[PDB]
């Protein structure tokens, strides 16, 4: 048996075969996991239910995160199957492509600012209130954030006015969640280049650079990302609550070369 | 006066007691040319009478909800004066609601929205609105707290917005930079508003005064070699821990 054996599993923001959070899908249930599958609306569906099956998952259903009712009608239908469940994986994060241009002061406006936020920050904990009860003791919540949360970098702008407010989101809650048996932590992806770069430019030349400066030289993978999260989210990290793991390869721990 | 021939907005001046009244009150001390905002008709009586004790009288009406309210105000600002050297964010808000027991279940969408809108948009989008009159070697700053870094009971959803716009600061500062623009936050401990002595290394929790002169400091060109920085103005709170 691998770990997160006997676990449940519900991960969100399941674009492709190369976004990520088919990493950590692969990684829990290479490991074992019965997981629970979200689409956004229906131009998704297809699709991620086509990697469900491929994962060993019916469960597959809609869950647009802009909405409290679709998140709550969400829920409700996976308790038809998963009266209890533990914990999801939140790999939801959106701008309004505009956002993410070039000064940032010039580029962001109030409801691009609403928008990144809402969606990138809050929808996180929309998840824990809509399914707290559901969740069993020992279950773990997880969300991916980026350096942009810590530093300023350019075009990435508005995000982490955001990841940075994800960042903090994560603590509260798993400050208020412990008692009950809760965990919420976040892992600082590396680049690691899937649906995302749909807003980002300069991109091709961004990664090498950081490679050579990376101090494994390389960029972290779906795989490697996977890796984290699957023991994250599973009991071997049974006295992690509240941190922000980087996996960057330690890339945010280097400076001035070269 | 280590800030004379300086022009410097300070908002969110509410009573004796706000944070902003040291800042002005320090400000001023430092020969600053001080401009000031209100955000009611409630609030402008009061703010327009510690005007006139600090010798100025620019005081306006503006409500950092409105993007509209925020443009005539620096448009009428700029009537008196047409650039300056940077402005004082002494604003948060939450409706709480919020700030009360646990945090996952006080939390609301429109909740979330709120806080951030007022506690961090804010900061930037005056950015935008005076880009355009600010001097170089300008400096912003804003007053954020410890629930930024840590998970505060009660803070809520107002750690997240900090946390934001500590955020924000840093971005700010690195877009801002090459024209000469300078911001920071004060990460200020505890003291309008809304016993860590027995912990504090000093002894004591820090006082308007102590916030005060920090961000005269960090307002002048004496800061100079700061920027996209949050200065923990908390007497070292958020250095320690366990002190029995
Ligand atoms: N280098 C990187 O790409 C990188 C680095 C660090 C963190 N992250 C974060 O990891 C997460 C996944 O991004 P990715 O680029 O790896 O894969 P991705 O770009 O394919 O993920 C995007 C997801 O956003 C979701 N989404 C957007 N709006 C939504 C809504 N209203 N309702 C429901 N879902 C919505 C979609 O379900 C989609 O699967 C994001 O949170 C992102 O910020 C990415
Ligand atoms: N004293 C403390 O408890 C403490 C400690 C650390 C940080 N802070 C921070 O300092 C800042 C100021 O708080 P304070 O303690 O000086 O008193 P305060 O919070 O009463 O003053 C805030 C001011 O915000 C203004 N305001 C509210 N909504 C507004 C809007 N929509 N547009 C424009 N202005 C608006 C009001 O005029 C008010 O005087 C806040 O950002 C707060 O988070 C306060
Ligand atoms: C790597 C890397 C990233 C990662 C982190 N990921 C994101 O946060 C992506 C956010 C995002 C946000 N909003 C978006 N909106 C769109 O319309 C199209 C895509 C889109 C992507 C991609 O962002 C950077 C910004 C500047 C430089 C490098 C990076
Ligand atoms: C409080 C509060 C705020 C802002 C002002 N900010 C603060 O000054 C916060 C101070 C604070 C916040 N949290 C704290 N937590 C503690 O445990 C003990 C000290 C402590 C102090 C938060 O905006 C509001 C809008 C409506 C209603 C209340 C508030």
């Amino acid at each position: 048996m691998g770990f997160l054996s006997g676990k449940r599993i519900l991960v969100t923001g399941v674009a492709s075969k190369l976004s990520i959070a088919y990493g950590i899908a692969q990684a829990m249930h290479r490991e074992g996991a019965e997981l629970a599958f979200t689409y956004q609306n229906d131009k998704l569906k297809g699709r991620v239910e086509e990697f469900a099956a491929q994962l060993g998952s019916d469960i597959v259903l809609q869950c647009d995160v802009a909405e409290d009712a679709s998140i709550d009608t969400m829920f409700a239908e996976l308790g038809k199957v998963w009266p209890k469940f533990d914990g999801f994986v939140h790999s939801i994060g959106f701008a309004p492509g505009d956002q993410l241009d070039g000064d940032y002061v010039n580029a962001v406006t109030r409801e691009g600012f609403k928008i990144a936020h809402d969606i990138s920050s809050y929808s996180f904990v929309a998840m824990a209130k809509a399914c707290r009860s559901m969740l069993n003791p020992g279950s773990a919540l997880l969300t991916l954030s980026y350096l942009g949360a810590e530093r300023a970098i350019p075009n990435y702008n508005v995000m982490g006015l955001a990841k940075a407010s994800l960042e903090a989101n994560v603590r509260y809650m798993a400050n208020a969640m412990g008692p009950e048996g809760v965990r919420v932590n976040a892992i600082s992806a590396g680049p690691i280049r899937t649906l995302a770069a749909s807003g980002i430019k300069d991109f091709r030349k961004m990664l090498a650079h950081c490679e050579a400066v990376t101090p494994i030289r390389r960029t972290v993978t779906i795989e490697d990302v996977g890796n984290s999260a699957a023991f994250l989210c599973s009991d071997l990290s049974a006295g992690i609550s509240g941190e922000v793991v980087h996996v960057d390869g330690g890339f945010s721990i280097a400076a001035m070369n070269e």
